[PDB]
């Protein structure tokens, strides 16, 4: 652990995706989960750098990876539809990438 700074991406996505799906999860506020989960969508698209952060893209490509990727549809669509699924991917992976 911590071989560094304790970086790595799932360190950042267990909050990423708590701050975000919490948000959604009993906030109203979905467009708050929108900006936390905003970087996440680039700091998950710019590409694995070490080999550490690759448990989620290779493991769940469908979790959050796929709840974003949904920008398209989330911004023309708008529909909460898209998040329902979203929050389950999120919720679903929140166990997944835990690592519990």
């Amino acid at each position: 652990e911590l071989i560094r700074v304790a970086i790595l991406w799932h360190e950042m996505w267990h909050e990423g995706l708590e701050e975000a799906s919490r948000l959604y999860f009993g906030e109203r506020n979905v467009k708050g989960m929108f900006e936390v989960l905003e970087p996440l969508h680039a700091m998950m698209e710019r590409g694995p750098q070490t080999l550490k952060e690759t448990s989620f893209n290779q493991a769940y490509g469908r979790d959050l990876m796929e709840a974003q990727e949904w920008c398209r549809k989330y911004m023309k669509s708008g529909n909460v539809k898209d998040l329902t699924q979203a929050w389950d991917l999120y919720y679903h992976v929140f166990r997944r990438i835990s690592k519990q």
